[PDB]
């Protein structure tokens, strides 16, 4: 299940971070037991519940900050800080409620991301990546006026006061639900597993957003490179997660970043279907002994099983944009498609054995074709014209 650590067994640092780190190894998930202020955290808590209302008059701005109405009278109020006075993410919490939270889940919080550095990041230059003067967060808070969400952190860690209505991934494919009140629910994000450099892989984790969830993600300042080996920072994985989350907002505030993320699942989309598409045309090709092509949709089904979606004949026509040697498609007598393996070699196949890189090699082209061009990028792959 999920590691328990209890603060009336082990409660300083000499204590914790074996334990943390022992953990860590494993599990990307753990419960804090017996917190010292848990009464006055739940009491917090069932305040927001009828009081300090989230504030509707905000807005809700480009730095995913303020308040946001959601579907089925859910709304989500945000907050990301940074201490850097350089950046302009002034604001931690707002009413005194989510105030009062913010500082105990910070203190707390603050205390175990060192510990979880400590336990699995080498650099000596990233122990001290956060502390009281340097770090950057993310206050969110649900609202229910009288389905899950997915979502994969990208801080060091992720603190929740209350262990219910959250789902997750065992270390040991299937969603468990945590049910312990009495507890408060840690999980590590991307950047640890990232800074671990193999030693420690985190998993999503799953919300009611229907059950007044509150949430604390903490990291060093935003501007913080990722790594020596790029130029992109904490900034940017912050922003592909927010845009993720609330595509909605994303396509006010940062319209290119979704189309991108869109165009890249149309991406991954036709490369399997490529492979899908390969595979089943081999096979039919051993059902045959007269160079007959199948119509088109005799494949269709095959290929949707194995897609695990429904794939009709536009789909296919997707592959021939990406290459058009790829495949020999003509109607045949009786004005169907068909579909087959070329006959005759052309200067591709004369220079070039694999079909397989073929066409990775030719998706990748097209992709950087779109988003090096200024005209409006697709979301999707246009379907060829017979």
């Amino acid at each position: 299940r999920v590691p328990v650590i209890d603060l009336n067994r082990v409660s300083d640092e000499e204590q914790l971070l074996p334990v943390v780190r022992a953990i860590l190894l494993q599990h990307d998930t753990f419960l804090l037991k017996n917190y010292a202020n848990k009464a006055v955290l739940d009491a917090l808590l069932a305040g927001l519940t009828t009081k300090d209302l989230p504030d509707t008059s905000q807005g809700f701005d480009a730095n995913f900050t303020g308040t946001l109405p959601l579907e089925d009278d859910v709304w989500l109020e945000q907050y990301i800080f940074d201490t850097d006075p350089q950046l302009r993410f002034d604001r931690k919490c707002r009413n005194e409620s989510l105030c009062s939270i913010y500082s105990r889940l910070f203190k707390l919080g603050l205390f175990f991301a060192q510990l979880c550095v400590k336990s699995v990041v080498s650099s000596a230059e990233l122990q001290d990546c956060i502390s009281t003067s340097h770090y950057a967060t993310k206050l969110t808070r649900y609202f229910n006026d009288n389905d899950y969400v997915t979502f994969l952190p990208t801080g060091v860690l992720t603190i929740f006061p209350c262990a219910k209505a959250i789902r997750y991934k065992p270390s040991t494919n299937s969603w468990v639900s945590i049910d312990e009140p009495d507890c408060l629910l840690f999980h590590t994000g991307t950047l640890l597993a990232r800074w671990s450099q193999g030693m420690h892989t985190t998993s999503p984790l799953q919300i009611d957003p229907r059950a007044n969830i509150v949430s604390l993600t903490i990291w060093p300042p935003l501007t913080t490179p990722i790594s020596s080996k790029g130029e992109g920072t904490i900034a940017n994985h912050l922003l592909e997660q927010q845009i993720k989350a609330f595509p909605k907002v994303a396509q006010q505030y940062y319209p290119r970043e979704l189309s991108i993320l869109r165009l890249q699942d149309a991406m991954k989309f036709v490369k399997e279907l490529f492979t899908v598409c390969e595979t089943v045309l081999s096979l039919n090709a051993l059902s045959r002994s007269t160079g007959v092509p199948p119509e088109l949709h005799v494949l269709l089904p095959q290929i949707s099983s194995m897609m695990k979606r429904k794939i009709v004949q536009d789909d296919i026509l997707k592959l021939l944009t990406i290459w058009s040697d790829a495949y020999v498609v003509e109607l045949n007598s009786r004005g169907e498609l068909t579909m087959n393996l070329p006959k005759r070699d052309n200067l591709t196949t004369l220079t070039n054995k694999s079909r397989t890189l073929a066409f990775v090699e030719r998706a990748e082209s097209w992709y950087q074709q779109v988003i090096a061009s200024k005209d409006e990028i697709m979301t999707d792959v246009p379907a060829f014209k017979i």
